[PDB]
């Protein structure tokens, strides 16, 4: 089995850093092939620009990012930073995203990875999405850490249920590209927690990873995210 | 009245470009004070890094972006690009976000604006969020364009209701910072539409802007976004 960890945290000594490291330790112990894309260390480009296509454009007068990257993918003219990520995804059986929640979503550096790496022709097609998605047969998992407590992330809590913010990521992005979505790993408020509680959350993730290949994906539907 | 348009599109000749320009035209005609932050033209930095603080870090051994930027805001040691955006937001009565929908969310360049500009001490505090957010008294409006049709963005459609993807932006971000949220302007599938239909969508936005100051904000709640 091959795993890609797309990691988005500035500090190796952080709780995010610890979750990424135990995932590497545990999956490596199992004999999996492991690759980590440490976005901040890579100074990963988040902006979707005309620099993402090398050589000449399909329409140089009117720049359309979607059209240009779709054509560049088919013509093998995408920037090397994008194709390097695409090769990692193409080979992966499982893609784990490790990140702190920023504004109920991914940090911009990781949003940039999604915007630029998951181009038409590679991840999805127009038309050719959801179960017609080009990353079918692959698994994806969001391992998120929050500032807010589990209680704040409930239906009647100030932030609403944690499943509400998962919709654009799990459904709009991952499911759209054909991934089977494994249940998210949500590590609530580690900064507020004790050293023992943090060790507990890190151990819970390592223990979950021991049987990750036996898991069934979630039914990635509106009912799962919002229903009763 | 003072308006800030935070604009995220690479192409001035685009439909997004047209929506931004008619907003400038109409608001300027009304006599409003108008400022546009054209993120791609500014090469706006989306990454949340240690480069966003120029002074002595509160903890140089373990970098915590949230803590460091909160302190840097209070000390006036944030990078000038952040400070420049904060001044525009501080003076604005209304903040319009003009952008194409990328993965059920904002393009990464605009996610970066939210991550870096809306720091603790400026946009919110603990306590001092949601109805007590520091941007209370201000209005915010999302003017979004999509690839998907209105029909795809319905409860029984493949993408689910359009309100579902608005939650992290409207509630998790804007309402969290104390903004009152005006109803979104969603311009569905302009690329698929005819030249006449595109003119119609641009005119509908210009027409709506004529009476924008008379609008009441939406009740930015879980019920509004998801029903029941
Ligand atoms: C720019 C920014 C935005 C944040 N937005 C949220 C948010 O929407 N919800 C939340 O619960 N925490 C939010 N947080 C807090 C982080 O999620 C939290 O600090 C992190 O998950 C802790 O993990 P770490 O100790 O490894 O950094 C935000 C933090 C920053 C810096
Ligand atoms: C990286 C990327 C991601 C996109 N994700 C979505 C999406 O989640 N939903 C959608 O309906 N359209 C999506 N689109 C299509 C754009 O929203 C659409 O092309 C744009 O709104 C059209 O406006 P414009 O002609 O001014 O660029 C995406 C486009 C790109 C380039
Ligand atoms: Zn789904
Ligand atoms: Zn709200």
């Amino acid at each position: 089995k091959k795993v890609l960890i797309v990691y988005a945290h500035q500090e190796p000594k952080s709780f995010n850093g610890s979750l990424k490291n135990v995932a590497v330790d545990e999956l490596s112990r199992q004999g999996c092939t492991v690759t980590v894309s440490d976005l901040y260390a890579m100074n990963f480009e988040p902006r979707a620009t005309d620099k993402d296509i090398t050589g000449t454009l399909s329409n140089p007068e009117v720049f359309n990012y979607g059209v240009e990257t779709h054509e560049a993918y088919k013509q093998r003219s995408l920037a090397s930073d994008i194709t390097d990520e695409q090769k990692k995804v193409r080979e992966a059986d499982l893609v784990i995203f490790q990140f702190p929640l920023y504004w109920f979503s991914v940090p911009a550096i990781l949003k940039g990875w999604m915007d630029r790496v998951l181009c038409q022709g590679f991840a999805f097609d127009i038309p050719g999405f959801y179960d017609s998605g080009l990353l079918q047969g692959k698994l994806a998992l969001l391992s998120v850490t929050t500032g807010g407590t589990a209680e704040m992330y409930t239906k009647t809590g100030v932030n609403g249920d944690s499943r509400y913010f998962l919709w654009p990521l799990q459904h709009g992005t991952l499911h759209f590209c054909g991934f089977k979505v494994l249940a998210p790993q949500i590590s609530f408020a580690p900064e507020i927690a004790s050293e023992e509680e943090r060790k507990g959350m890190v151990a819970a993730w390592s223990q979950r990873l021991q049987t990750i290949w036996k898991e069934e994906p979630i039914p990635c539907t509106a009912h799962w995210h919002f229903g009763q």
